[PDB]
């Protein structure tokens, strides 16, 4: 009886997607069999992840469709529930967003404690971001209380949340970012140690080194090309690098000499974990010691325009 | 009461060094106090690495000394002893090489089991080479068996170890060598898949990809350059590299790991390394190549020959049994 607008993919992008390639339909709320949910989305994300996903090129993750609605990050309440491993009412986590309804079964669907924070949270700080964030900082990096830490792009969904980790766990954290605004944001609001302009603070290997006097311990990366040949630079003996975001650097040496170890690693692996992650992101948020901004976009209509722009990224379709 | 020769730093090297540079001598046998030892040299090795000890650069370990005797593996027999905890008759391994005796404190002088193989190989195979191979193989790169391998500079000291450890485990290997003697000796004696030869095979990255039809698993290197690209390029998700680009963007795709390491942190493993080595040795499963020069006055030619064919280089100073 009910309508539920979406966003497909009406043309593949070539290269920047134009805002001719997303197409707002409308579709079916197919009720639910058997084990099945219904559930009305209120928040959905736009990450840059997704872009990725639109392009036809050979990729670890299966491209979106032309002319099926788009996949991402969505926060919804359930509506309807022919499950009994999950009741009517409940605020659930999904995939199916671009979209203001989404029928399926209960096991697509993970509840959210709206205890621990606002549930658009569970787009951003208590969900993959914050995710990455802390499966980088202490499954990949095995970041030790104390240690000095260097994050590039620390002003990101995912670099803010590696910065107040960090700080949380007594640690040295300097960050860097691309403009002065961010870097006042870093150091008065998320309240890292020192914050670095990479765009005005000349010779960044020297910067990097100038802000680590005995070193650098962790590095969490989202930028590269310079910004590793930096942190490599001011490494510490057994320093870890933990690599999530991306001439290569010309010191790789260096990855002999002080015993580095370098990883990248993807967040889906790590899921196992989201337990314990929400036992330690919980708190520190209550707390006041884990910020974060946003940028909301409403409508489903300005899904696309939201996600042209790439503070986290979301859009609100529904009421709370 | 007895007299011993050594080779003394005369001169630091200026760019490659010189037979100059070195200095035989005599010095003078010190009978053992409480708890030391005496020991006669019997092998004595030379590596690459103590080129960098001759610099006076800043380096992660000390730099020999002009005026004295130089400093590396060797094994001897304890000939007399003050201590408890090493008998006389001992087979020893200890870093007080270039030279005919040691007198020391026990703890400096490690006992060798000759069971596991010829003492002298203590200070190749079953010595730092090989145990640098074991570690990074199984304690870096944490080689699962049946996963495929590509060695670096294979012909080495270390990447033969790492060859035929991999080769053992049932691993599909392949490794690269900068001559045609090399490779023939990497596939023939060391028995691995495929051996490059990064001099000759033009592009490194096709060669690597074509030598791995399902990609890389471990990847351990020694040379470094375009064959950590071609590596990377090549490898699998979750694929491991122990090391002793404009590719890196890979590493986070295929969840790639990049770990350098030195072997000293890894002697608690020592034992189980043990363990390994000596079946694989007497089963014939793990081979390597000697080039042995005969006496003390010998020891900075052989050096010398170090960056003049192949194989691992030592000097003969004392006989087999000298107790």
């Amino acid at each position: 009886n009910l309508s539920s607008k979406e966003i497909r993919l009406k043309a593949r992008p070539v290269g920047m997607p134009k805002d001719s390639d997303f197409e707002v339909a409308s579709a079916d709320v197919l009720q639910p069999g058997d084990g099945e949910v219904l559930v009305r989305n209120i928040w959905m994300s736009v990450d840059p992840y997704m872009r990725g996903r639109m392009m036809d090129r050979e990729s670890y993750v299966p491209p979106f469709q032309i002319g099926k609605p788009l996949e991402g990050g969505a926060i919804g309440q359930v509506v309807e529930s022919k499950s009994d491993k999950l009741k009517v009412g409940t605020y659930v986590n999904h995939m199916w967003g671009w979209r203001e309804y989404a029928t399926g079964p209960a096991a697509g669907f993970t509840p959210v404690d709206p205890s621990l924070g606002p549930i658009e949270a569970f787009l951003g700080t208590l969900g993959m971001p914050g995710m990455t964030a802390w499966a980088g900082l202490f499954k990949v990096a095995n970041l030790k209380d104390g240690e000095t830490v260097f994050v590039s792009a620390a002003s990101g969904a995912v670099g803010s949340v590696v910065c107040q980790l960090a700080k949380a766990h007594g640690c040295y954290v300097v960050g860097s970012a691309g403009s002065d605004e961010k870097c006042k944001w870093l150091e008065e609001v998320a309240g890292i140690d020192k914050a670095i302009n990479y765009k005005t603070c000349g010779d960044l290997t020297k910067a990097v080194a100038d802000a680590f006097p005995k070193g650098i311990d962790v590095y969490f990366e989202n930028v590269g090309g310079k910004h590793l040949e930096a942190a490599i630079n001011a490494m510490r003996p057994n320093g870890r690098a933990a690599l999530c975001g991306m001439p290569g650097p010309t010191n790789l040496i260096q990855i002999v000499g002080k015993s580095l170890r370098l990883q990248g690693f993807i967040v889906s692996n790590y899921f196992q974990h989201m337990g314990e992650f929400f036992a330690e992101m919980g708190p520190l948020i209550q707390s006041g010691k884990m910020k974060w901004e946003e940028t909301v976009e409403e409508g489903i209509e300005n899904a696309p325009k939201a996600f042209l722009n790439l503070g986290k990224m979301l859009v609100k379709i529904g009421p709370d």
